[PDB]
């Protein structure tokens, strides 16, 4: 039970000292976050430990990171780990791996350029627009508003619409069969019992494979291909969203995105932006509800860029710092990756430090982010960190809350433009306010995923 | 249960038709090379079946059987089947992948050098005598003679010696520990249950390995390594044999073979030299017995360059044409390997032919061996094919017996020069004729293993 179990000790790297069977799994019962907090305290700069008897050697220095991640991306350091039985999903650019990887990568870049994403925030905007009446009418109530279902509605809507041209006001329609699908797309919760059981029994994936057991509910996947099927064939007949982009860019060296390519990619991008996006909206009305002067002197500078209601607009977007300086120290406290991950494919020698094949270089996002030694006050939520006066003094691989390198997140720029629009149109109309039920100071899942223990729901005052 | 099995009808590529879960496995009732000439006489030139779930593709044109053996067997072509749980072994070098592999090679090549081979003849001219002796006892009886165990002893007798520096004479010792185990050491019969379990389960190797079970049977395995260790720690402090050659190779670009990496390179050369040598050397007496012809020509031939029952060596043996003849006539109709394989390891188009990921691209030797359109009387035993007169009209990659390309058997001119070292000292004081026992003619297992439906059985009279 401990093949693989003695690879630290004999490369003289530090770490919590493995169980038969289990590896470190057991100090998961804190969650992610708590562990790489206590590890970086007590074994320093790099360490190692086993989820099972999956070597896990993580990495704190900015420039071992920045050859990890950017350095030797392509020639070591290409993939993530594997993460259980994935079926077709397998060609998702999220999922796949080396060659596969760079041809989809090459393929759907075009797709996330700033050209193209100007021409989304029409449709964007308009879901801003229905995110708002949504508010109100729960704001002229007075009742508490949970922000989980508000701008999951909202994430939702601008996924329906900017990737399939689908417009369904998801809030009020929670049962078309478009909405009641794509909903089921949560995040994955690595340390629930069925990823626990996997993450001991490896050797279990391909008999689920074989199986056609899958992480993705296949009852999900299957609504989804026969429906992009469907808009292929429609639309044909007779548009600016990514279905019509990848549609394109099977006309054009590498070879076209093939149809089931196509809808892997559909639905990854679902998977990626949805409840991600949504946390990270909640989490920053959290902050600005608990930050009165900072919720006041954002509202300040979007009327003056955006006076009388404006509607926003991708360049008067750009030129808002304080929201941008608002989005990024939330995602400092927050970074709803928690860790970067690399399988190391061959052995090699970093900064010094000998790699063997096989092992996981994880980078802990989480706990870069609060660490006293680049940070001061690192559990304050500070937005002047981010002003130009500042933000010199911050390291792209100690701040990495999109990752970084070729393999970073294919939709950052969107994913910040939307999350954007969205607290322009909602702070021009709204102030938030905490109440009783709202959890103060918020605590963390000891789950797998970085989500309020408890949900935030906040008061919701018209500012008319 | 047909996810993959409809590949070869959307190729375009014909083959017989298979059935869920088994593929075409049923079709190995009679055997691997049974298989390949009806497939060959049916679908002609290339053709596809399926190993389980696995697709397997069949090349029978030249021109592209070296385009995958040779050109492109770097970049493409590089690996064999993966065959089952196979724990430490993972790393002797018919068993490594892509750069682990070309490193061992590297690394292995000066062992088999013409320069170390004839460094290596002493010893194994050596036990010829020991060879002949053991024959005289049986033939001054008069009773028939079971040539797998007069000619395993050879082999096992030049494996001790050559790779070990251990001398034993294994077929008056066969409870020395040494030989029990090696003996242990047969080839693998993929058409048994154990294999045939593994073809339609492939999903269970993982977990097999978990449990370190393994084809090689840890019980011998276990025994080599403590010896391999014991003959390391002594010696040191007091040869030209194999594993001399592989400590001295630990002492110098590519890092040097490793304690266990070397343990399992002296296995798999006693698992691909030991029931090869014997089972070739049985066909080659059996051929030598009913074409007396052949067999007093021989006899002629051999006392002419050495006269006087002369001991042989290197040079006198590279000299012998009409025994190069006869060894390699056998291996026409005995090609043991049956099959060469190469796993496609991404889409290629090799001469107008487009070979997706994962398929096993493999040759029929022992098809191509018998082709009519190749071969007159292709089942007639006939060694004036490889006079100078009519080699010149043989394709190297028509008669592949030892495989083709960086990747062909790394023990061939060892494997040569050791067989015919047997012949030479057997006829020189030996004549073979045979019995009413012996199978005339001689049938073919349907099995898995390219030998004998019964063993081989030969009168064995003095020459003096
Ligand atoms: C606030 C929202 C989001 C955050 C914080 C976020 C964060 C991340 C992170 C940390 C990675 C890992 C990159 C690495 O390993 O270095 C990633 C990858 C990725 N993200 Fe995002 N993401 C967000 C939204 C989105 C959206 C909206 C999309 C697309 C519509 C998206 C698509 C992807 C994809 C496809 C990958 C995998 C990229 C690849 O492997 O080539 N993400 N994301
Ligand atoms: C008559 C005796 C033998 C025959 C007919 C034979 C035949 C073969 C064949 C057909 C291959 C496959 C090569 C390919 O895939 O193209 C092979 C590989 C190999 N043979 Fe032999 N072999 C014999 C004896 C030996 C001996 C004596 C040794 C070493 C002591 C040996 C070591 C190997 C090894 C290590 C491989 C794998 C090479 C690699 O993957 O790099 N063989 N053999
Ligand atoms: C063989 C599969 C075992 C399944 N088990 C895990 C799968 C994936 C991950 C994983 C992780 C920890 C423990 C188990 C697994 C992990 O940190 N990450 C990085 C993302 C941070 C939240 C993973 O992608
Ligand atoms: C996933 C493992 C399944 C096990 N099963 C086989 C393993 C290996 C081979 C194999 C073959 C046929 C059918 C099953 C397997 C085969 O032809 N060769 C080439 C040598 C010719 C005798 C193999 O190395």
């Amino acid at each position: 039970g401990t093949h693989s179990h003695g690879l630290f000790k004999k490369l003289g790297i530090p770490g919590p000292t493995p169980l038969p069977f289990l590896g470190n799994i057991l100090s998961y019962h804190k969650g992610f976050c708590m562990f790489d907090m206590e590890c970086h305290k007590k074994y320093g700069k790099v360490w190692g430990f086993y989820d099972g008897q999956q070597p896990v050697l993580a990495i704190t220095d900015p420039d071992m990171i920045k050859t990890v991640l950017v350095k030797e991306c392509y020639s070591v350091f290409t993939n993530r780990r594997p993460f259980g039985p994935v079926g077709f999903m397998k060609s998702a650019i999220s999922i796949a791996e080396d060659e596969e990887w760079k041809r989809l990568r090459s393929l759907l870049s075009p797709t996330f350029t700033s050209g193209k994403l100007k021409e989304m925030v029409p449709i964007i905007a308009q879901y801003g627009d229905v995110l708002v009446r949504n508010l109100r009418r729960e704001a002229e109530t007075g009742k508490p508003v949970t922000l989980k279902d508000v701008f999951g509605a909202y994430s939702m809507d601008v996924i329906t619409s900017t990737s399939f041209g689908v417009n369904i006001d998801s809030l009020n329609n929670p049962q078309d069969p478009f909405v009641e699908n794509t909903k089921k797309l949560l995040r994955f919760d690595f340390l629930d019992p069925f990823f626990l059981s996997i993450t001991v029994f490896p050797f279990l994936i391909p008999i689920l494979e074989v199986l056609n057991i899958c992480v993705f509910p296949r009852e999900v996947t299957n609504f989804l291909r026969k429906s992009v099927k469907r808009m292929k064939e429609s639309r044909l007949e007779d548009r600016v969203d990514f279905l019509q982009l990848m549609i394109d860019s099977q006309n054009s060296s590498h070879k076209a995105l093939s149809d089931l390519e196509l809808v892997a990619q559909s639905i990854i991008f679902i998977f990626a932006g949805y409840e991600t996006t949504s946390s990270v909206l909640s989490f920053i009305m959290y902050e600005l509800a608990t930050h009165p002067d900072v919720q006041q002197k954002l509202q300040e500078e979007i009327d003056a860029v955006l006076p009388n209601k404006a509607p926003p607009t991708y360049d008067t977007v750009l030129q808002m710092e304080y929201l941008d300086m608002v989005v990024n120290e939330t995602l400092r406290l927050f970074p709803i990756a928690m860790r970067l991950e690399r399988v190391c494919k061959k052995d090699v020698e970093i900064n010094g430090m000998f790699i063997p094949k096989g092992v996981v270089v994880m980078i802990p996002s989480y706990a870069l982010h609060r660490d006293p030694k680049y940070w001061t006050e690192p559990e304050k939520f500070l937005p002047e960190r981010f002003s130009k006066k500042n933000k010199d003094n911050i390291d792209p691989y100690i701040y990495t809350p999109f990752g970084s390198g070729p393999r970073n997140c294919i939709g950052m720029r969107f994913a910040l433009m939307n999350m954007k629009l969205a607290l322009i149109r909602v702070l021009q109309n709204f102030s938030f306010k905490p109440c009783k039920e709202t959890q103060i100071p918020l605590k963390l899942s000891l789950g797998g995923l970085l989500q309020p223990e408890k949900p935030v729901v906040l008061k919701v005052e018209s500012r008319d």
